[PDB]
C-alpha cells in the first residue's frame, strides 16, 4: 500500500510543492498549516480529486511554549490516524524575520523563530521515532547560515540547530532504519512584501542562471533524499542554491 | 582603569579558570553563578584579596523563560554597577545532559539546553552591546558538534545554535568594534562522576599527550582572543581538542 | 540523440557501476581505465550487447606529468570522437596508499595521489568545458576528509584539492551552464587486500546498517546528480557515507 | 638556548613580519626566499644587528618537480647547520595568480601553484618530522569556500594545505608537534593595485573596513607556536576581520 508523509507549513510556497510532489510519487499527504486553513483545505481537494482520500490537512501553532509537545505528537498521530503508518516527516514550517541585537517582545521571537525552526523538528521528530520500509526524515535547512543576512541572529541561530539535529538525529535514530537529512535552498521563492528592483539584486548575485530556485526544484531534492536511491545517505545536507553560498563579497 | 569582564557560570571548573586568568591579566571580573553560592563568593574573595575590589558575584538562573532577558540585561547592569565598564563577555555557562529522541518534563529540557547553550548567550550578547577601547564576547563552543555524544540531540542543537551567534553577532556588531568569537573545548574536565575506566577510555582517543585539556589551556585560548593579539579577529572559533576532533571511528 | 559520458577509472569497482546506472540511464559511455585493459573491454562489450555503440574504452595514466594535459585533452577528445559529444564527465580514478611523515620515491607518490585525485580532475574539467542540454561533472570525493585515516597525508590533500576544485568550477562553469557537483563515501568497495576481521570492524562503525556502500549506491547519487532532478544543484557535494562521518572516535 | 624557526618566503609582506615577530619572540631564524635575495640579506641584517648569529638566508624554488623533496631536505638541513636545532616551521610562501579554465603552460602553473601552496608545506613537514614546543604552522587562506573566480589551481593548493594541516596534525601529535594554521582573509594588498580597487575591498570587511596588517597575521602565527596553544592542534584560526560572513 501507499506510504505516508507528514510535510508542516505545506499550504503555501516550498512546502505546497513539496506536498504535490510526494503526492505525485505516490505518497499520501498530511497538509500541516497554522493560518493557511483555506489554502491547506483547497490543496487537499486538489490531490483528493486526483485520489481519493490521499490528503488530510492538520492545524498546529509550532511556536515553543507548553503544549508544543502535545501539538507535534497530534501532528504525528494525525499521520496514523488517517492513514495507519508515517514513513516521511518534512520540517518545513518556518518563522522569518529579523531580529537586531542592538511590536513582539523578544522572547516571543525567540519562541516563534527556535520554535518554528528547530524545537518543534526536534519534538517532531522524538514523536515520528516513537510511533515506529523507506522512513525518513527531510529538514528544510539554509544554504547561508554561514554568510547570514544582517540582523538575522535568532532565525540564523534556529537554522544552525536544526543542522545540529540533522546530525544528531541521523546518528540516533540510524539503528531503527530511519534517515535523517536537510535540503538547503539559497534563494527560493522571495518575499510578498519585497521589491521588484531588490529581488533582481538578489538574482543577479545567483552564478547558475542568475535566478533563484523555484519550488519545485527544492522538492525535487526531498524527493531524492526520501527515496530508494537515497537509502545509504544519512546525516547529509543537500544545498540547492545554483552556487549562490560559494559567492565571496 | 582597568578593564571589566562578565564571565558566566565562573564559581568553579572551567568559568573558574577563565575568570582567574582574566583576573591575573588585570580585569575586573563579575563572576556570574546560579546554584554554586559558596564557591562564587570563595572565588570572589580570593581575588579580592589579590587586589581589592576586583571581584563580585552575580546570581541568575540562564534557563529560558519571559524574564531570561531582563536576567541577562540585570547581569550586565551589575558589570556597570561594580566597576562602571563592561569590556568583555564570556558565556561559558551551560547545561549538558542526554535528552534520548527516542524526571524533567521536555519542555524544561529544552528551557535549559536551549537557554544555557544558546539563548542567554543571544541575550547577553544584546544587553553588551546595548550597554555600550578593546570590546569582545568569547562564547564557549564545543570542538565535538559535528560528531556528536548519541542522545544529546537538544545539547547538541544548543551548540549549533551558539555557533550561528557567534558569526551573527560577529558580523552586526563588528561596526561597534565588537569582536565574537569562541572557544571549542574537545575533552576537558571531566564529568564528576565519570569513573576513571571511562575517563581513561576517553583519554586514550585524544592524539596530543592522550589526555584531556587543563582549565587553563581552554582558558589561555580565551585570553588570547580577548587581548590586542587578536585585534583583527572576529567571527572565529578555536578548537583547544588535541586533534581530538579529527580522530575517526 | 542520446547524451555521452566520460566515467574515469570505469573498469572496476564504484567506476563500473557508476558506467553502468550511466549507460541504463539512456547515456553513451566513454569507460575509461589505466591498467585493467581486459575488465574495461569486457564492460564495453556487455553495454554494447544492449545497446550497439553506445560504449567505447579509452586508456591513460592519470598521474601527473607535463603530459598530464594531452592525456586528459584525449580523454575528452575520445568521447567527442566516439559519439559527437560530451554531457557528463565523472572523476572517479584515483589512487589510494598511505605515504607516512616519518618501493616508489616520494616525487611518484605525490604525482600518483595528486594527480589522480586533483590534477587529472583540473585537467579534464578545463578539456570538458573548452570543447562546449544538462551539462555538468561529478566529482567521486571522501566524506572522511577530515577525520583521515593514519599515514594518508598525500591522499587527504588530493580530496580536499577536489573540493576546492568542485567549488571553484562550479562558481566559474555556472555561466556556461556547467554544473559541478560531488559525492563522498565512507566506506564503500572494500580493499582487495583487507582481510575479514578487519572488515568487519570497520562494518560495525557504521550507524545506518552496519555495512558499507555497494557500488550501486554510491553511482544512485552521481545518478541524482547528473538528472533534470537536479539542475538548481551546483558546487555540492553530497555524502553517501551511512552515517559514518558523524561517529565520534 | 633561543629555539630556531624556519620562515618559508620570508623576505617580503606577511612571511616578513613572521619573521621579525618570530625573532622578537626570541627565535633564531632561517629566512628562506625564492627570488627576493636583496630583501631577505637586509632582513638578515636587521635581525643579526639586533642580536648577533640569529639570523641566515636560505635559498630555493618550492615549485613542484623532481628535486623539491631535496630542496625542501635542504631548508630544513640549513636550520639545523646554523642553529643546532629547528622547533618552528611556518609555510608562508605562495604562487597567487589566475588560472582560467577556459605565456606559462597549464603543467608549469600546476607546477607553482601545487608546489609552493601544497607539496613544498608536505615535503618541509616530512624533513621537519624526520629531523624529530615543536610546531608547524601554515598559511592558509579564510576565503578558500568563497574563492575568487578563475582561480581554481591557487584554491586546490589551500584546499590541499587545510587536509595537510589535519592529516600531519593527527600524525604527529604522538611527536609531541603540534600543527596548525593561520587563515587571512584580505591582509596586505597587491603593490600594483589601484587605490579605488583597494578601498573596494577594505569596504567589504565588517571589522574596521581595512585588510589586516602583516603583523595581526603574524600574531596569530605567535599564539600558535606558544606555550599558550600547547594543547592545540589541527586548529586552523581565521584573521578575516569578519569577511567570511560577509554574503554576496
Ligand atoms: N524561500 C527561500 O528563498 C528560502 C531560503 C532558504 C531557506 N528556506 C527554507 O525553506 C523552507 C520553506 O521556505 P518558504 O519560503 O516556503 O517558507 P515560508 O513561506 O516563510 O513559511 C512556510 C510556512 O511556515 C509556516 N509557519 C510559520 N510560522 C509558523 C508557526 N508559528 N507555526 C506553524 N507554522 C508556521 C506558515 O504556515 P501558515 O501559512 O499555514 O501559517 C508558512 O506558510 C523554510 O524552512 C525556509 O527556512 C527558504
Ligand atoms: N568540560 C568539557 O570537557 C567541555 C567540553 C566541551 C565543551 N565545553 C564547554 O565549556 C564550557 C565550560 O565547561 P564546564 O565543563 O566547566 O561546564 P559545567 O561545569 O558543566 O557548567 C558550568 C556552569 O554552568 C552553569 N549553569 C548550568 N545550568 C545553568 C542554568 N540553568 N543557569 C545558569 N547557569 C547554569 C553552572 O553554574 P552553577 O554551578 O553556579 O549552578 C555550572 O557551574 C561550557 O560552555 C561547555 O559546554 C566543556
Ligand atoms: N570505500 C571506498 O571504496 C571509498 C571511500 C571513500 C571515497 N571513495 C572514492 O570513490 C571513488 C571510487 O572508489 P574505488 O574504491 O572504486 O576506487 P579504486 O578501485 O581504488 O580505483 C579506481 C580506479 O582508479 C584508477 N586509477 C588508479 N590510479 C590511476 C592512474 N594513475 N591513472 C589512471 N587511473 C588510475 C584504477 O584504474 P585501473 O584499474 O584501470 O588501473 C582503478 O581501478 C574514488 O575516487 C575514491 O577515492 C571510495
Ligand atoms: N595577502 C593576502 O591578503 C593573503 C590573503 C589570504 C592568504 N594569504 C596567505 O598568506 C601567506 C602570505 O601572503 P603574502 O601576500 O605575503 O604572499 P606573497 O607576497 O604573494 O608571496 C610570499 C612569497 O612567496 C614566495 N614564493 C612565490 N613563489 C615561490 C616559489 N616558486 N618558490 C619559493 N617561494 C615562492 C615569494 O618569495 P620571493 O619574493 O623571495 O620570490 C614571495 O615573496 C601566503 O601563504 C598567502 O596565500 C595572504
Ligand atoms: C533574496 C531573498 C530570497 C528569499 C528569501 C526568503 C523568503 C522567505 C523565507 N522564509 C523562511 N521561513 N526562511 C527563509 N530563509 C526565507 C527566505 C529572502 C530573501
Ligand atoms: C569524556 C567527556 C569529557 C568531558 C565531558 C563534559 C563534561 C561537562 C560538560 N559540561 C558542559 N556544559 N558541556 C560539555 N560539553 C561538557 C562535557 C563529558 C565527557
Ligand atoms: C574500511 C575501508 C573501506 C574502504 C576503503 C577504500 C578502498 C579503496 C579506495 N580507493 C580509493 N581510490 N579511495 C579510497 N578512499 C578507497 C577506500 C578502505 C578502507
Ligand atoms: C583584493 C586582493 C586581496 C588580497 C590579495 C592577495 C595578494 C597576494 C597574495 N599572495 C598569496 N600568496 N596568496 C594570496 N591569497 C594573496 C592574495 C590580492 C587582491
Amino acid at each position: 500500500e501507499a506510504p505516508a508523509a507528514v510535510v508542516t507549513g505545506a499550504a503555501k510556497r516550498i512546502g505546497r510543492a513539496i506536498a504535490v510532489k510526494l503526492h505525485q510519487t505516490g505518497y499520501r499527504v498530511v497538509i500541516h498549516y497554522h493560518n493557511s486553513a483555506e489554502a491547506a483545505v483547497s490543496l487537499a481537494d486538489e490531490l483528493n480529486k486526483e485520489r481519493s482520500n490521499t490528503a488530510v490537512v492538520c492545524q498546529a501553532d509550532l511556536t515553543n511554549s507548553n503544549v508544543l509537545p502535545a501539538s507535534c505528537e497530534e501532528i504525528i498521530n494525525s499521520c496514523f490516524r488517517a492513514f495507519g503508518r508515517c514513513d516521511v516527516l518534512v520540517n518545513n514550517a518556518s518563522a522569518f524575520y529579523p531580529t537586531p541585537l542592538v511590536g513582539k517582545t523578544v522572547e516571543t521571537q525567540v519562541a516563534e523563530l527556535i520554535g518554528t525552526n528547530a524545537i518543534a523538528p526536534f519534538l517532531l521528530t522524538m514523536s515520528f521515532a516513537q510511533r515506529q520500509s523507506n522512513l525518513s526524515i527531510v529538514n528544510l535547512c539554509d544554504a547561508m547560515v554561514d554568510q547570514p543576512c544582517m540582523a538575522f541572529s535568532l532565525y540564523n541561530m534556529g537554522k544552525h540547530a536544526l543542522v545540529g539535529l540533522t546530525q544528531s538525529a541521523a546518528l540516533e535514530l540510524a539503528p531503527y532504519g530511519i534517515r535523517v537529512n536537510g535540503v538547503a535552498p539559497g534563494v527560493s521563492l522571495l518575499p510578498v512584501a519585497m521589491g521588484e528592483e531588490e529581488k533582481d539584486k538578489w538574482r543577479r548575485k545567483v552564478p547558475l542562471g542568475r535566478r533563484e530556485a523555484s519550488a519545485e526544484q527544492i522538492a525535487d531534492a526531498v524527493i531524492f533524499l526520501v527515496s530508494g536511491s537515497a537509502q545509504y545517505i544519512t546525516g547529509s545536507i543537500i544545498k540547492v542554491d545554483g552556487g549562490l553560498s560559494l559567492v565571496h563579497a
